């Protein structure tokens, strides 16, 4: 409910983000066409999601900063930093969709699949990343936490890219990769590719903005948040195959793309030798009938039911971590995030 | 000669760069495979060039810092910042080669063309970019110019990406784009895509490291350097078609790629209406015989000789700018760069 309360306000501020990021068209008109492109890229790729990561910045800031310190300018900085996290997500998704051969995202054709865009989307993606640091400069440069935020975003990006490296290394095209698909490898991939930027980053950013800079407070927050991120990525992998695409907004490519998904890991742990062979002959290939055979195997092994049980046990574990590590931060900071992600269908 | 003096020392420090960037394999072994990938990406893509941009940092630092202040640790910071510029170049080239459909670079097949790499090179490129900020943290975080360097690299990246946007917008695949190929557009593209990061960045970085942070000194340096960058990109465009590939290390794709090259701009200024039509029917297309026809037109219009004359007049103009704007910096700082770029065959 705390996310829904802030959502309209948050999305309304996108206009101002776009206006501020396109405002150099005024002083350097020679870059006009490029700024028009950047606006198109922002409108297509930074809108249409759920805004969970950016909204988390704003909700956390409200909960962590004394209300007498939530002046107009401070709140605007908070909505701007939330939008920075959304721009990071947009950078990542544009590039990921290329690398994953994806078709749709957030209910529309991926940006790179648009006629006339193609591999120029590489540059578009990187432009989105640059916009983060332009926003941080424009709004936060005189604040004591400016450097902490720059470094947090840079570090989060590095960690995420390292995860993406592990994801791509574990999933080579055209090679049987089943031996590589272990729980230990899975946990390492998702910690780096998803958990740092999707969970630690937004809460950390709010913490820094609230003046909470201590190593121990950041570490304790991290303990909760990285585990939440692991669950989130497990959910994401489950939904890639079993999610309703009218809800998720995107077609799944994990099977065709040979990915170390939580699904294929759980399949491997349960498979008879005959099933192992079915998996080997059908995984990591573009043929629709081979993708169908893998899904049928997962259903044979009751993986949906194993997921539902896992979601229950994971929720309980994260709540136990909140009891242990939330203090001295309000537990509502973590509880509002848990509510948002658990039982998520998108 | 000042570049040759520093070159061996500079390249010898690459081992240490790689060692420092791969040293977290020790403390977080779960990312071992990713760090092994990053090492392969660094070895393939950050070596084999001329190192002009990174060496410029080191030469400038030597010339701008009092010799009694060039202690071991300071010099190491200077070689590290030079390598940061080289890593930026490597990020850019890996991604550019994808976007331009290039075949070779620095004498070998482009990284993305390597079997088993492909569009995973998108992530590789971005990893190179992240390494810049990891190096700046590791070596320069306690220095008074740390924030100035972070912001300079971020800004240079943004400007470069804006230029790349103009480059791609002006060169749409499959569309006749001749009307867009003007001198004014050309000058704007190359200022952003090349001149900021290739000329202003390395000298500015050295300036900041020497404690020269003034807006006016940075502006005057910029006046020289952006014009030098324009010449450099004109040279690059000339060499794309007329350079010896055994020297340049890369096959030209500007004609096939529909680019706003200096060549096609100069062609348009000189072309009869019949020649205009030959250009229209043959430019921006992959057919080798059509590329051949454009080259033959350029030679008919004596464009090599127009380039040689342009190089002479440009050299004189840049030298006049040095006389005007070098002070109070040593003119050798700019003169050593001019010597390196003029009469360049690579
Ligand atoms: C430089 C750029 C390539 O770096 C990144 C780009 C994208 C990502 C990333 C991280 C986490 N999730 C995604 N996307 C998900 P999604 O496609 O949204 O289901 P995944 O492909 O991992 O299943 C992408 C991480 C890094
Ligand atoms: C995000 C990434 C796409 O951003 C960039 C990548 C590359 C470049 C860039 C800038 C200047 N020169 C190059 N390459 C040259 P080159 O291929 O080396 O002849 P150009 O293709 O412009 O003729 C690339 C600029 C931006
Ligand atoms: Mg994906
Ligand atoms: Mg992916
Ligand atoms: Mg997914
Ligand atoms: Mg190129
Ligand atoms: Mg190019
Ligand atoms: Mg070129």
């Amino acid at each position: 409910d705390v996310y829904a309360q802030e959502k309209q306000d948050f999305v309304q501020h996108f206009s101002q983000i776009v206006r501020v990021l396109t405002e150099d068209e005024m002083g350097h008109p020679e870059i006009g066409d490029a700024i028009a492109r950047l606006k198109e890229v922002l409108e297509y790729n930074a809108i249409g999601g759920k805004y969970n990561r950016g909204l988390t910045v704003v909700v956390a800031f409200r909960e962590l900063v004394e209300p007498r310190k939530q002046d107009a300018d401070s709140l605007q900085r908070a909505w701007t930093v939330g939008w920075c996290v959304e721009l990071l997500q947009a950078f990542f998704l544009v590039a990921d969709d290329i690398m994953d051969s994806s078709l749709t995202r957030r209910g529309q054709i991926c940006w790179y699949q648009k006629p006339g865009v193609g591999l120029d989307a590489i540059n578009d993606a990187n432009l989105l990343e640059a916009c983060i640091y332009r926003l941080l400069k424009l709004y936060c440069r005189e604040q004591p936490y400016y450097l902490n935020l720059i470094e947090l975003f840079l570090q989060s990006s590095y960690q995420t890219e390292i995860g993406q490296t592990l994801d791509l290394l574990t999933a080579p095209q055209g090679n049987v990769d089943l031996v590589r698909f272990t729980e230990k490898r899975y946990k390492s991939i998702v910690k780096y590719k998803t958990a740092f930027y999707s969970f630690y980053l937004p809460i950390a950013a709010a913490m820094y903005m609230a003046g909470i800079d201590g190593e121990k407070e950041h570490a304790n927050a991290k303990k909760i948040l990285l585990e939440m991120g692991e669950f989130f990525q497990i959910q994401d992998d489950y939904l890639d195959l079993f999610g309703d695409p009218s809800v998720t907004g995107k077609i799944g490519t994990d099977i065709q793309d040979n990915k170390c998904s939580w699904l294929v890991v759980q399949c491997l742990q349960r498979a008879t030798p005959e099933q192992y062979q079915i998996l080997k002959e059908n995984y990591g290939q573009k043929e629709a009938e081979k993708v169908a055979r893998v899904k049928a195997l997962y259903e044979e092994l009751d993986l949906p039911a194993v997921f539902l049980q896992y979601e229950e046990d994971s929720y309980s574990h994260i709540m136990a971590l909140i009891e242990q590590y939330a203090a001295p931060l309000p537990p509502a900071v973590f509880l509002g995030l848990a509510r948002k992600i658990y039982k998520r269908r998108k």
